[PDB]
């Protein structure tokens, strides 16, 4: 078997008896009534047993050495399953495989029983998860802090071509990886009012909610380091949530506890979109308030807070945890009694902010009346922060009255609001973009005024992905052939993949790389019929676009191409075309009407195309249901063509693109986000770039975008639009897609037509190359061998050195 | 050390390493940061490990042999802590004591960390718990079925002398004894409507709620038998509780899941009182519906249902689970398609009902409009049952038109209601009282008409208590001296306690029995200052009345006596009186105003009495806070005088009375419930009986009860009443107790004054005896030696033989 570790004689024996121990004592089952679910749990507990020893010494280590601690605050941690990832990082995979085999079980079958920890929406949440893995692997004293939602991202179901949402009860059968820590339970305050006394302000008459922490282990790759992800759960106190007497009902008071506990009930399913709901704000203050108390308690142990920034670094994943700035001030000033200026100095030096998008509708602008009611003291602090900041601006740009209102954290208008992004820049010593282009756009556009005031704050940290889960775990076959030639060191040193460049003309390697891709495609094609049922051709080109459904991601542009391919086949049926299986997957936020309309269009196209006999097996349109982390681990290694076609300037970075490049897929996309640095790394000749550049989009906006023009000059595009309008794709409901057509023609913010011609032309070139297996594979080797830069180990090493001020280390912790 | 088992060399070593295993692997802690709570859990898991082996073979045994199964349906199971009880029944107590000692820990300190499983209100729920223990010890294939409330009986707090209720979050830190079984999850239906088709009725358009079972082990006493208590948890389905589309909000739909799950949220805190709330009815159908499906699934394995009663017996603990009758019919007729008559025959033969009270306000009469909306099909079945039953009556008593309406399950009037007790008698082959007197009263009064129709159905089964928890566990000192003389066989054969009669004149025994009582009192007096703080004299007579607060229990009569004692001391200060510490404890249902007023009176009396310098240490009035199972295990072994003073004919049986008799306390009470059989067993000369007999109460009711008469002829009583009226006990609020005085004088349903004179006279006699240690102790020996009849092992053996048709067995199951 592969390099999934050694199957030692002693360790396979030990594993088996512990598997049985747990099956008996933990699951209280006996082989004759054990269900596959019991077997999965016995294995999970047996594997978990192996890292508790290390988890304890790692945490004890940090206490003795007392290094600077990194706190990663995010309202999202898109973890996925954790059994395999743990076996991988512990080098237990083969041993476990062997042991379960001897017990007469199929490890892979058991792995599929684990539920995904879908506590994220998409890119932002998966980044945090990749980051955690890298911070552990780089030996950093880091903690991931978040919310333990009992309901993660909803499970997607397609009914009659429409998306149906359903509760993700991932904790239903229990979570063997987490461990409640009811000793560090903390109180969080809401509402109340502010009393201004003789020696300071006081936050009074507040409603209390308890925050109970649950720790989940985060093992580093083969270095015996296990860090911690602490997730908070909301709990109602037993007193006031019953003790506030004078009629109401005792039963009612108890049932009403599910009101304070609703704070950690569900994740908001919005990807790159802001919904100003009170419940959201409560979740945001909740994770911040609890986390800070825990951070300060740890520090008090390790009261001059001058050294606080020297021992603490808190990273803000977007503006979601932005209340950490005025909350740190509140504690330091109101509770610790530090003077404002000393408190502010400490706050700025420990906080750092990460921006993830430039679209306006994703920007967090909280109505003042909301903050005023829920967090009265924080609003006072934000006004004071704003006051002192604007004074800094006025002093720097005398008379620039327009700049003053532009930079204010407080936005005037219909209803006053607080611009959380402005708050973050002001109270952080570093603000970074997630890709070189996005970072530049921040300085030139969105945060130009802030950049002019404090240029030193703005940085860039291109995103990355973990090679462990995103290669070794999901593509062992590819990882193995690579290791056969260059060794195993690249797993934690992805740059070494360049060495593969010298095998680009190797006849054996070219044959292998192509073989694993073929095996991956056959396995996925099988999985497709197994769990979803309705055949696909594994000899075709696997054209896949998987990511959340958005207008800026242009799944619609992908659709126009698919209809074009179909129309050309119908025109010249007996003409040869490279067979394609185009797979589009992703979830739409429940309230996003357009995004839900697009899913219906995709399935509608498949209904026509997949049953047309003239088309045969040359073209299949498949919608990948319930796209999530575990599903991504299956499609990506099987993809040939990765679709990264967002309008230039809208996708901050993207990370799925990097996942595909590492797994042997060629990329067709625009010069957007990280796509630019990928092409720049692999060479533009090894990339399928097309469409407008940022500059072209701006030029078009200056003159004005008119979709009619494109409709008028391109007969193929016109034909498609008239097909949708006449009900060609929706016979029973001819006007079903009027909203899409109407939008495309009159309010397309992402100029889909503007990139249509260059897109189908470019698609022609990829089909041409696919016709030449040898050259296609050689170009694939050029992408893989050049993907090393996109490992989160590189991203983290940069955050560590340029923002946190800590030195990464690949030193093995002193055994378990 | 005592007979808490052997401290084997091999087993103490084994216990220690497993304690450490769990402390490391399970709690993920290391000795340097382990909290006492961690130590308690490591021990709990280590002890639990010892019975899983037996639990599995016991359940596997029942499958192979396939004996008749006993199902005990109760909405209450007042279990209390379970660590010690498990060690006791497994003979692990000494080993564990030794092992934790060597690990440098105090086992007793750790035992106090366990939370009580207060899933009961009082007597009815504790009976079910004692019964479970006896059924396991007698080797019966029995299952306890109930509801897993996440909030049990509220925790009582006394504020300014008033009771304050607060949520009993007993699951907060986790329950190491239960185990979720998500494989046997079942669906339960609510609402909907009935469609009458060609081949039967159909319950349609129902709302579904899932029932998830959790199994907790019930170990028999040293026989290697471990039965199961299955408790249902309400869970919302992920579909419809989200899938019923067309606007509303996705977030809201998820948050609204806590509406279907509210069914198993909290226990109703009503003791002997009926509240017709919809939530209550839902809990009742929920536990019945789930339990029956599980019962039938087990049977289908083991379709002629003729043998159903031969393999199944379901006992109804009161009328709470009474829907089991029309629900069994529904399944058999609607689903299994059996003819009515065959279905009814089977139903009657498998069901048996237990009555627990005769007070009208405790009787379950559900409004028809409620059943009509929530369970439409069941209402139809109940009407059909009623129809056929009344036809039986008319045929037996031709022309007796008044008897017809008296016996109807349907009560006419303001709003129609369903008399659940009538339903139970009609559909059960056996109906029993819980004490000889109560059982007779059922036949002569309440169910006279039913008794005349089917005399063969009515039986008696006097309650009992388990000698394991109620002696060996709480009073090891007494258990030991008894065992020193007669051996250990009496623990599972309480009748052998009679042998102690021959030591009644033994000088050594008399000295020992008195010594353990003195040690018990010193320990309790210490515990009092430890956890509640404010001293008591251990040389005084411990006068205790602990049970739920009720008007029928007459805590008020106890109060009049206490005030009398105080008034006599104030009259003749320098006269000698036997010192007394009277302790009154118990919870009042939150909506029971009078019961809450009584708690305030008790604390008010203590405020006056406990601070009067002339009184000194001769009289202390203490209110025992948060009385519960674990607290009972502490006070009872320390009591000298047990107060069982309910008005004759109101306390069906009582069980606390039996607990006191077994632990060396003398009883002062009325000829009520089981008090009659206790005096009859010990000899009336060894009991302190007083007051009216049932007959006297009736005579008084014939002529008419006038409290003024007693007030007029007894100067001491008059003085007390004028003290309460003038504010002697409530200075700041002089009229604070007007409701109590008003009630006593004008609407006393339990004639407190009528028994006053005979009560204080009788109290004089106990004080006289207490002055003679030797004789007091000799009378105590006569009570203990004669308590054997009140063991639940005797009660169960009788249910088994006279109702269930199974033979108890004390055979050790083939080792673990
Ligand atoms: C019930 C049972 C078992 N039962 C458990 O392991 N386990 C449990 O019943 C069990 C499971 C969970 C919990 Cl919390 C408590 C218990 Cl006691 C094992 C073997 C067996 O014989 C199989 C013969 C071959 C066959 O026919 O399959 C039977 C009958
Ligand atoms: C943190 C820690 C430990 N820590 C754990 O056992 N356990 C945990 O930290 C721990 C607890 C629960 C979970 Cl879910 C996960 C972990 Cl990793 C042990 C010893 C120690 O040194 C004590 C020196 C003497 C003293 O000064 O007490 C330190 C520092
Ligand atoms: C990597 C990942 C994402 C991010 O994909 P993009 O294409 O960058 O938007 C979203 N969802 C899942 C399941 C992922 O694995
Ligand atoms: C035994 C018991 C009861 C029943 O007491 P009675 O005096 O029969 O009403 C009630 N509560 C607890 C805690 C018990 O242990």
């Amino acid at each position: 078997i592969s390099v999934r570790g050694l199957a030692g004689v002693e360790n396979v024996t030990e594993l088996k008896k512990n598997f049985n121990r747990h099956l008996h004592f933990t699951l209280v089952k006996d082989r004759n009534v054990a269900t596959p679910r019991d077997y999965y749990f016995a294995l999970a507990h047996t594997v978990r047993d192996h890292l508790v020893g290390r988890w304890i010494r790692t945490q004890q280590h940090y206490y003795e050495k007392d290094p600077k601690r990194i706190y990663y605050l995010s309202l999202e941690f898109y973890m996925g399953r954790t059994l395999q990832n743990t076996m991988v990082n512990l080098a237990l995979e083969n041993a476990c495989d062997e042991a379960t085999y001897q017990l007469g079980l199929d490890m892979e079958e058991l792995e599929e029983i684990e539920e995904d920890a879908g506590l994220g929406n998409g890119g932002l949440g998966r980044l945090a998860a990749c980051f955690l893995d890298s911070m552990a692997t780089l030996g950093l004293a880091a903690y991931g802090y978040g919310i333990r939602y009992e309901f993660g991202i909803f499970n997607q179901k397609i009914c009659g071509g429409w998306q149906m949402e359903e509760a993700d009860d991932w904790l239903r059968y229990g979570n063997p990886w987490e461990k409640a820590r009811p000793e560090f339970t903390l109180p969080v305050h809401f509402y109340g009012r502010v009393e201004h006394t003789s020696q300071g302000a006081k936050w009074v008459d507040t409603q209390v909610v308890l925050a109970m922490p649950y720790d989940t282990p985060v093992p580093g790759y083969r270095n015996n380091v296990v860090n911690t992800m602490r997730l908070w759960s909301a709990k109602a106190p037993n007193d006031f949530n019953l003790k506030d007497f004078n009629v109401g009902g005792y039963i009612q008071a108890v049932l009403d506890r599910n009101l304070a506990e609703n704070i950690s009930r569900v994740l908001y399913p919005n990807d790159n979109f802001f919904e100003g709901k009170e419940l959201r704000l409560k979740q945001e203050y909740f994770v911040v308030a609890a986390t800070l108390q825990d951070i300060i308690r740890r520090f008090k142990s390790s009261t001059n807070f001058d050294a606080f920034p020297d021992k603490v670094a808190i990273q803000l994943n977007d503006t979601h945890p932005s209340l950490a700035i005025p909350e740190l001030m509140r504690v330091l000033v109101d509770l610790e009694r530090l003077d404002w200026d000393k408190a502010w100095e400490v706050t700025v030096k420990t906080c750092a902010y990460t921006n993830h998008t430039v679209i306006p509708e994703a920007l967090e602008r909280w109505p003042v009346h909301l903050l005023e009611t829920l967090l009265p003291r924080h609003l006072q602090i934000i006004y004071e922060i704003n006051q002192r900041f604007l004074n800094r601006v006025a002093a720097a740009f005398p008379g620039d009255v327009d700049r003053l209102r532009r930079m204010s954290l407080v936005e005037e208008g219909a209803v006053k609001r607080i611009n959380m992004a402005h708050l973050c820049i002001a109270g952080s010593h570093a603000v970074n973009g997630v890709a070189r282009i996005h970072s530049e756009i921040l300085k030139k556009t969105i945060f130009k005024d802030f950049y002019e005031l404090e240029p030193h704050k703005f940085q860039n940290k291109t995103n990355g992905i973990t090679p462990r889960r995103w290669l070794v775990l999901c593509n062992p076959g590819l990882a193995e052939i690579i290791a056969e030639r260059i060794g195993e060191e690249y797993i934690s040193d992805l740059d070494q993949l360049r060495k593969l460049l010298s095998y680009v003309d190797d006849e054996a390697f070219i044959r292998d790389v192509a073989k694993v891709k073929q095996e991956n495609k056959l396995k996925f094609a099988a999985y497709l019929e197994r769990e979803y049922k309705v055949h696909i051709n594994p000899n075709s080109l696997f054209d896949v676009q998987v990511k959340r459904i958005h207008e800026y991601k242009r799944q619609l542009l992908n659709c126009l191409h698919v209809i074009t391919l179909y129309n050309r086949i119908k025109k010249e049926p007996n003409k040869f075309v490279v067979p394609r299986t185009v797979m589009i997957g992703g979830k739409a936020a429940p309230g996003y009407h357009m995004a839900k309309m697009i899913i219906k269009l995709i399935t509608a196209i498949g209904d026509v195309v997949n049953h047309d006999p003239v088309v045969g097996d040359r073209l299949r349109v498949i919608f990948l249901e319930n796209y999530r982390v575990s599903l991504a681990e299956k499609v990506i290694p099987a993809a040939d063509l990765s679709e990264q076609i967002s309008t230039a300037g809208t996708e901050a970075s993207g990370t799925g693109n990097m996942k595909f490049m590492l797994n042997g897929a060629l990329t067709i996309g625009t010069m957007d986000g990280a796509n630019v640095e990928m092409a720049e790394e692999a060479g533009e000749e090894n990339f399928f770039i097309f469409g407008m550049r940022v500059e072209d989009v701006d030029r078009l906006d200056q003159r004005g975008y008119n979709a009619q023009e494109y409709y008028d000059r391109i007969p193929e595009l016109r034909q498609i639009i008239e097909q949708l309008s006449s009900g060609f794709f929706s016979p029973k409901q001819p006007d079903l897609f009027k909203d899409i057509v109407n939008m495309l023609m009159h309010h397309d913010r992402f100029k889909v037509f503007a990139d249509y011609e260059e897109y189908v032309k470019c698609q022609e070139r990829v089909s041409a190359l696919y016709k030449n297996p040898r050259e296609w594979t050689r170009m694939v080797i050029r992408n893989i061998a050049t993907s090393g830069k996109f490992s989160s180990d590189r991203t983290i090493a940069q955050y560590a050195r340029e923002i946190w001020g800590v030195e990464p280390s690949r030193q093995r912790l002193p055994a378990p």
